C-alpha cells in the first residue's frame, strides 16, 4: 500500500551510504550512517562489493536484472529464514513463532529499494540495495 513512501524512505538510507562511501586503491570503503535495514552494494557487473550482513538466502533473492534501474521490490522469505535474519531481535521472535505455528509454509514480505549511481570522477558505478529486515506483516 505504501510502496512510494517505503521506497522514498529506503532511498534516503541508500543516498546516505553513497555520500559516505569512498573509492581508493581499486577498493570500496564503506562508512555506516550514524539497524532495522540491511544494505548491499554491487558494482556495474552485479558483483557484490560490500554487505552490511552476510545472509546467503537473501542474496539469492536480489534479482540481477533489478540492479540496472532505480526501483522498489518486495521479496517473500520463508518464515524460518526471516526468523534467522532477526536472530538478534529477541523481542520479535514470539510473533514469528506464532506465524510458524500457524502455517509451516508461511512467507514474510520484505521491502527492497534498488538505487543506481552512475560512475563519477571519484566513484565507480554502484547499485545500492536497501532491505527492510522487519517484514511488512510485523511492522505493527
Amino acid at each position: 500500500s505504501f510502496d512510494k513512501t517505503t521506497f522514498r524512505l529506503l532511498r534516503g538510507e541508500s543516498n546516505l551510504f553513497y555520500t559516505l562511501a569512498k573509492w581508493e586503491n581499486n577498493k570500496l570503503h564503506v562508512e555506516l550512517p550514524e539497524s532495522p535495514t540491511m544494505t548491499l552494494i554491487y558494482d556495474e557487473n552485479g558483483q557484490l562489493l560490500w554487505a552490511q550482513r552476510d545472509v546467503p538466502w537473501l542474496m539469492k533473492m536480489i534479482q540481477p536484472d533489478w540492479l540496472k534501474s532505480n526501483g522498489f521490490h518486495e521479496i517473500e522469505a520463508d518464515v524460518n529464514d526471516t526468523s534467522l535474519l532477526l536472530s538478534g531481535d529477541h523481542s520479535i521472535q514470539q510473533q514469528l513463532q506464532e506465524v510458524r505455528e500457524d502455517d509451516d509454509d508461511a512467507e514474510m514480505t520484505h521491502s527492497v529499494a534498488v538505487n543506481v549511481y552512475p560512475a563519477t570522477s571519484r566513484m565507480p558505478k554502484l547499485t545500492i540495495v536497501v532491505v527492510d529486515t522487519i517484514p511488512v506483516e510485523l511492522k505493527s
